[PDB]
């Protein structure tokens, strides 16, 4: 049936505005909606990535208690998403930051993740999600928030869970191996590590354009990774990928897939950014009925899934 493990789409909302915290939900932010989700899981998708702010959900200090309203809110989206069979990607979509200053103490970094596990230990459909797209620094400091994570997503009890990790450089798949080698000594006692990478396919990598560079930009952007993937002994997951709903984009979509496809040793799947419900007429926006790539992307996608 099923080409990938994993196939689906991000589900975003919940992160925006993220100028205003705490914010005010049905203003600055919004989460999404359980019956579009119904939609693409009847499509055939079974992964949906939930981004939120750790701000949010967790405010002022990452080693305090929850929002409760916020939170409520998120185990609504999550527990929707799992009630269906598909998994729910918990992602503090952080950038490595909190209240925009780098999370420097692993330390604060394992309570917050044993605060947000405690909440979803015995869902074996929630997939944690460490932090979304590390970036400009230091390189075994992210080593080391990604394992203080899975420290503290094991130590909560949550064991059934696989956990998506995250490298630097934006967790880009195209520049895995020159960046992110160190990342190959994470542990976990579940053995249940996903090496999470994301590829966008405009000239920068940066998912502004909805031009994309070739019509095989995405396998020769993830070639490397694959390899390094399966010479480590390890599995990988395209968290966020993207193109624009034209023919040089869609062949390189396809072509990244099919190639995707060919190495499921190390490749778990696939997860689109994004759906979500104030997109609007966003160039890679996923959400039913009217998302230019819910119109124009999906038929392309279907047949993984
Ligand atoms: O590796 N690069 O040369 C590279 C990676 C990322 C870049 O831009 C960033 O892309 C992220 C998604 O891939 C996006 O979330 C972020 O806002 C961008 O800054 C560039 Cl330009 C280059």
């Amino acid at each position: 049936a099923k080409v990938f493990q994993w196939f689906g789409s991000n589900e975003s909302g919940a992160e925006f505005g993220s100028q205003n915290l705490p914010g005010v939900e049905g203003k600055d932010y919004i989460w999404p909606d359980p019956n579009t989700i119904d939609t693409l899981i009847s499509k055939g998708m079974n992964i949906f990535r939930v981004p939120f702010m750790m701000e949010r959900l967790v405010p002022n200090s990452m080693t305090g208690s929850p929002d409760p309203n916020y939170l409520a809110d998120l185990i609504a989206t999550v527990n929707a998403i799992t009630q269906k069979g598909a998994y729910a990607v918990v992602d503090p979509h952080n950038y490595g930051r909190y209240y925009n200053s780098i999370i420097s103490s692993p330390s604060d970094f394992q309570t917050f993740w044993k605060t947000v596990a405690s909440q979803f230990a015995s869902n074996p459909l929630v997939i944690f999600d460490t932090n979304n797209e590390y970036h400009d620094m230091d390189q075994t400091l992210v080593l080391n928030l990604n394992q203080a994570a899975i420290d503290g997503i094991r130590s909560a009890g949550a064991t059934s869970q696989y956990i998506f990790v995250e490298g630097n450089s934006w967790t880009g798949a195209w520049t895995w191996t020159n960046v992110n080698d160190n990342m190959k000594s994470l542990t976990d006692p579940s053995d249940k590590i996903i090496y999470e990478m994301h590829q966008f396919l405009d000239s920068d990598g940066s998912g502004t354009s909805a031009t994309c560079v070739s019509s095989t930009i995405g396998q020769e952007r993830i070639t490397s990774a694959t390899q390094w993937l399966r010479a480590n002994g390890k599995k990988g997951i395209i968290g966020e990928f993207a193109g624009g709903a034209n023919d040089v984009c869609e062949t390189a979509i396809t072509g990244m897939l099919d190639y995707m496809a060919q190495n499921t040793d190390v490749w778990t799947g696939a997860i689109w950014w994004a759906a979500g419900p104030w997109w609007g007429d966003y160039i890679f926006s996923m959400e039913p009925d009217n998302g230019i790539a819910y119109q124009q992307i999906l038929p392309i996608l279907t047949p993984y899934l």
